[PDB]
């Protein structure tokens, strides 16, 4: 018999501690006496093959150091037991407890590390035991016998049986619709459709929350403060107060509520832009703030220092670097490769434009975009046709999925919208000049189509009409970037995939382990989305054009665009008609727009996650039959696209699952996502809009050559300034927007960055860890190309007067709103 | 024998009050005089000797007081035989001169009799030979009334003096003497400046002789002095309000500009922040020694506000668009528009080349190339097809800057290039701007500098762009300030003035036609040289070329100044605006068809002609009659001979032998006290007031400019630093806005181009009805303005954001209205 030491190691904290600090609803009753433990074998008995016995024994407290409580249980393990592969946790504590790790000692050959990093229930809210694995990974093929009931078991745990309401300390993981976002209990007003489920409002799943569905609206699930996440997904509660989802509950919460205390007047809209000026240098006096001392510390950005508190933000960096370039064409076009929507951009292959709505219904089908409209302006270079065959000429096109919501949104106090288009030319050193912006509304009120295109003019009235038409475009980006580029393309569409993981992939899968890292803190994150940013009267509907059909459009735009073999980057670049496969060109890809920022460094990012992928794949999946045999796998593929993505289950597009090549293709197209997609389109935000006149997220007023009268048009004439003040975010849309982008933006100390520290089951595998040393090196020398390519006077996209360096593809990062870094996962 | 009574009205004021209430240097009992000597002179000589009759005395004596206005009064007898009386003289009791306003006399039965003095007569212990003054009927020399011949003559003689001697105050002697007292080489000598006018490398348009001694130092240079003369009728600020435009402008050069010096003591101080140039129209700068005046509040209500507040108003440009100044189509709109609508003319030739020597000055050929303009215009054109249709249009500053950058160069805070900006006309008639070309030439061993700029789809290109704009503004500031404004008007018209005072007389019809024209500007002139365009003036301490600016008025002089090309028809031909077209408006076929200031200036020349049409033609009924005028001849004569003596040789001097080369002349005169004038000054304010827009001085290179590493670094990291380096420091902004706001606004007293008549006019019934005729038109002229600026066809006049071309408007109210055309140079 074999004398063992198990070291239980515990952090000292409480769940709901930021609540509580910020006033929104002791340390003793907080910790237990004692914890079950069971060391269970790898093997089964030998001759009877069934499973041995587990081993118990009881743990007690010790010391307490840093913050973290150990407890202690030496026990003796008979020696035909055979090496130890998982330990088994009970607590007899009246609460959970947050188990870091466990160490077993004593043995001759090392010591027995398991990496627990979950909260563990008390006994009398969910009796059944907790399972800790070691740090070795197995498909399900090559389980060690006696851990292989077990663990199908935890497997079943987590998937639970589709009904109930999810208990705080559930760990279970399953699929529901988003009919959560309104609230019909208190005004009709409020009602929102279902997105899921429905050809009409196809959407991805999200986590079941399984609340009490409404009376009133049958098809409405009843809203809570306190939306359920499994409990460790629930980050937060063993975070510091600055980690991303502590200070975003806190501003929209606490600052948000503040700031609609003091500016009450929801249509006051900026008298002079020297107000606007204010927001950055005299910031705005908030009375209304609950433990202000606190939320100075966790949002010092934007709560200062005084019984009352001062709200003030921080310059923008396109401010810090140009005050004039928000204004200037040419960064305007600039940003669509550079700034913090670079994904909208496309080849024009067609011309000319022609919409694909129903004329019957929509009016007049044919851009007023014309050749000699363009020909104007690039024939001094070349001609139109010339242009269209040399991929010349790009375009943002919201036109068709715009259209169909005019009617509706301009129903709504204080918006309007267009169907609109932005058509650029790429010159002869690489630069986009906007060529056009096109403005459509639809037939309606008895009225026909109403169409105009605008361009940059040689005279007052239409240069300012182009200015008032890039601020309308600039509003539509402004959703399109939020709702579909950030919102649907990571956030959204990511949590089922990390529904499925945990469902169906065991914790000691290897593709598990890989995947883990790039899936923290999202689910989390979500749920505080749903629950304040995309929900009924929230801050994107009180603060977008299209008011409270934002949420819809992400729908409409999944249906029409949205799959999966068109996410990773090489392939999104290639559906844009930016790229073609080039075995000739870097990354094998030629570039019709060569100075992209966003695209040139994306494939450096691109090609090092692929190849770290490839060979962690390899080192576990020697050849096809090892992918097409491992039933987990097979489960989980099959899930994302049966449950997680139901709405398009029936699409021909999904990949196969068969060889290690698709598991690499599947896998790098997902942690892409959680890691550079994200970050280029989180990161930049406060820097380019955080100046919102740069990109305003609202455009309230009409064009003022639609429908004209005398008296407006003069007005117009007469200030023309105050016609663009008008179509401006109000002063309480501003600040909302600014609190939000500034905390969207912000790295929190204890942010993860891609390829910097390893998982503990990467660190424990001699191959994997030097594959991972491979991964970090290669990061880091992209660091290094990276602010190489933002010295080259050559890429006038990134490198000019007043120009910001495009840094958002940088891997590495400090704390703050630094405007580069790339986490691992969708973390904010 | 009839009796008679005379009833002389004086005004109740004394010279100098503004040096007393401004601090800087009798009471209401002792101001007026106790006695007034007149005399009545009649018109005709004896009939039976052919001898002047003498003249009927009387005393005046203080009798009444009413409205600031004192009359004395005299009663005597008159003989029967003594005829209708042509003049009066009078004799000042009074140690103190005294201003008298008209004279009437009452009694003769065929109706008063009223003199319009408006003069002060000084007292007889200062000049003891009396004061004439006529009646409002105005004669040819020829056509005197015998008795009035000799008083005509020597009153003339008594207004040329002797050539010689001082000047002092009650003095009213009118004579000519160069511009040597704008140095001060008696305090530095670097203060020290040349003499312009007398060489053929300094050519320049005369000024008022004022007699003061000459240099201790420097042999040809004038004694500097706190009170400048002028002939004692011409210093009219001493009748006007305080509020007159002499009175403001003398308040804010000094009084207002020291207080500023005071607290502003750092020459190099720049903007820090561009929000740092907004709060001097939003919160002011604390200026101290200002409460020393608190009669400035009152005088410049506008500027000095409550340690005293100086504040300035928001520009009419930015009232408008806080954009518009960054906006390249205003840029061009500007110079169609603006306050310097002159110095645009058509390209004829191509390509562009310099006549500069080029051993000394680099190559001649222009880096502006034929691919670099069809790379803007091909959408429209070939550069071929623009020449041919004249759709290409330049401002070239190059050969008359470029020998100035060497030694401009050495002045700190300030630098130069030579410069060309070249534009495009398009289909719309509305104006591109497609490239500025700076030029350095060969200095310190380094070869000539040359680069085009233009706008530019980069970040780095269009930066730039906006730098070499901000270096070009400020040549065509420093263009229009000393070319356009002081040389082309104030300068050039000063010799006019002495020269009729001189060699007509007070009763010549050509004399009383140009009098209002004439009236205000000899004063401010003075006013200029001792504080605006003198060593460390208010020019010279912020304009590019600072110890050189008045120089380059003097080349500019030399180079282009004729008179021949100063009508508005003749100055449109010459640069290439405008061919004789007879089927055309005013018969002018125009390369610009939408033209604000040519537009709307072609309508006021019209007017003004066809006035001065019908008034020439009234007196002269033929050439003889012009040709036998020796008042009008001497006058003509002495102007180009003396007044403009360094160009009296030119052969481009009309002639004077008709009545149509004296409405050629006249009108040439009077549309450049009026309206050109006008189109120059009083949009001053509105387009320069922020002075972005119009910067006077761009005080650092390019960046692009023999760079170092560093240097393009702190350009690429904050180009907005680079321009606030370039642009004027805190003092020199506030300087000028101070000045520039002063000279646009309109004084309450302004006279308007055909508002008011003048007494003589008024008095004969055909030249009144000719007035009436005149002022019908200009008030059509409005109207007409006013459509215009409706007309949204008219894009360089009408559009979003757009300032209205309101400036050659003939009425306004006071202030800063940006409309309204004075008779005359008035400020
Ligand atoms: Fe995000
Ligand atoms: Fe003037």
């Amino acid at each position: 018999s074999v004398s063992v030491k198990a070291t239980v190691t515990v952090k000292l904290t409480v769940g709901g501690f930021l609540s509580s600090l910020i006033g929104l609803s002791d340390v003793s009753d907080w910790l237990g006496k004692t914890l079950l433990l069971e060391v269970v074998s790898s093997e089964v008995d030998p001759k009877t093959g069934l499973e041995k016995k587990p081993i118990g024994a009881y743990a007690h407290r010790a010391a307490e150091k840093d913050g973290e409580v150990t407890y202690e249980s030496d026990f003796v393990i008979p020696d035909d037991f055979g090496e130890i592969g998982a330990v088994l946790v009970q607590n007899e504590h009246h609460k959970e407890m947050y188990l870091r790790y466990i160490v077993l000692d004593g043995f001759p050959n090392g010591p027995i590390e398991f990496n627990c990093s979950s909260w563990v229930a008390s006994k009398f809210d969910d009796p059944q035991k907790r399972v800790f694995f070691t740090n070795k990974s197995y498909l399900p093929l090559e389980t060690p016998s006696g851990l292989k009931e077990i663990r199908e078991k935890e497997l079943v745990t987590l998937r639970g049986n589709g009904q109930g309401e999810r208990k705080s300390y559930d760990r279970i993981y399953d699929y529901d619709v988003y009919d959560d976002l309104g609230d019909p209990d208190s005004s009709p007003e409020l009602t929102r459709p279902v997105l899921g489920g429905s050809k009409q409002y196809p959407y991805p799943r999200r986590c079941r929350t399984g609340r009490p569905m409404s009376k009133i609206d049958p098809k409405a699930e009843t809203r809570s403060s306190t939306v359920y996440v499994p409990r460790d997904e629930a980050f937060s509660d063993v975070k510091e107060l600055t980690f991303s989802t502590n200070t975003l509950y806190s501003a929209l919460h606490a600052v948000v509520p503040a700031i609609e205390s003091v500016i009450t007047d929801t249509s006051l809209g900026f008298p002079l832009f020297t107000k606007i000026d204010e927001l950055y240098n005299e910031g705005i006096n908030v009375p209304n703030l609950k433990k202000h001392k606190v939320l100075q510390d966790i949002l010092p950005r934007l709560v200062r220092a005084a019984t009352d508190s001062l709200l003030q933000f921080e310059t923008p960096q396109l401010l810090l670097r140009d005050k004039f370039s928000w204004f200037r064409d040419e960064e305007f076009s600039r940003q669509t490769l550079a700034g913090l929507n670079p994904y909208s951009i496309q080849l024009v292959k067609e011309w000319p434009l022609k919409s694909t709505l129903d004329p019957k219904i929509y009016g007049p089908p044919e851009s007023a975009i014309t050749t000699e409209i363009v020909e104007r302006e690039i024939k001094g270079f070349m001609t139109v046709d010339e242009a269209l065959k040399q991929k010349k000429l790009f375009i943002i096109d919201y036109h068709d999925i715009l259209l169909p919501y005019v009617s509706e949104v301009r129903q709504i106090k204080g918006t309007t919208l267009y169907g609109s288009r932005a058509l650029f030319f790429l010159g002869p050193d690489n630069t986009l000049k906007p060529l056009a912006i096109e403005l459509v509304r639809p037939p309606m009120d008895g009225k026909p189509q109403w169409k105009q295109v605008f361009t940059p003019s040689w005279e007052a009235t239409g240069s300012w009409l182009w200015k008032l038409a890039k601020t309308h475009f600039l509003a539509h980006d402004a959703g399109y970037h939020q709702l579909v580029s950030h919102w649907l393309r990571t956030h959204c569409v990511t949590e089922p995939y990390i529904i499925a993981t945990n469902r169906q992939l065991s914790a000691m899968h290897p593709i598990y382990r890989l995947l883990h890292p790039h899936f923290r803190y999202t689910m989390e994150i979500n749920a505080l989305a749903r629950e304040a940013l995309i929900n009924a009267d929230g801050i994107i509907e009180s603060a977008f054009t299209p008011g409270k059909y934002s949420t819809e459009i992400s729908s409409a735009a999944y249906g029409l665009q949205w799959r999966f073999d068109t996410q990773g980057l090489p392939a999104d670049l290639i559906s844009r008609g930016i790229a073609v496969e080039d075995p000739s060109s870097p990354h094998g890809l030629k570039l019709a727009i060569p100075d992209y920022p966003f695209a040139n460094d994306g494939l450096l990012l691109w090609d090092a996650i692929k190849e770290w992928v490839t060979d962690y794949v390899n080192f576990f999946y020697k050849d096809a039959s090892m992918v097409k045999s491992d039933a987990e796998l097979q489960a989980w593929w099959t899930e994302i696209r049966t449950r997680g993505h139901e709405d398009k289950k029936d699409e021909t597009w999904w990949p196969d699952l068969k060889t290690p090549q698709d598991l690499i293709g599947i896998v790098t197209t997902m942690v892409w996502v959680t890691s550079g997609h994200h970050a280029a389109v989180n990161f930049g935000q406060y820097a380019y809009a955080g100046y919102f006149p740069n990109r305003p997220t609202i455009a309230r007023t009409n064009l003022p050559s639609e429908d004209p009268t005398e008296e407006g048009w003069r007005r117009f004439l007469h200030k023309p300034e105050n016609e663009l003040l008008a179509c401006l975010p109000t002063q309480l849309q501003a600040a909302k927007v600014l609190t939000v982008l500034d905390v969207l933006s912000s790295h929190s100390p204890d942010e993860e960055y891609l390829g910097e520290h390893l998982e503990p089951a990467w660190g424990a595998d001699p191959l994997i860890k030097a594959a991972f040393e491979r991964f970090s090196g290669r990061l880091k020398e992209i660091e290094g190309i990276i602010d190489a390519r933002n010295e080259d006077k050559n890429l006038k996209n990134r490198h000019g007067a007043g120009v910001v360096p495009y840094e958002l593809l940088k891997p590495f990062s400090g704390a703050g709103v630094t405007g580069k870094g790339v986490p691992y996962s969708i973390s904010i």
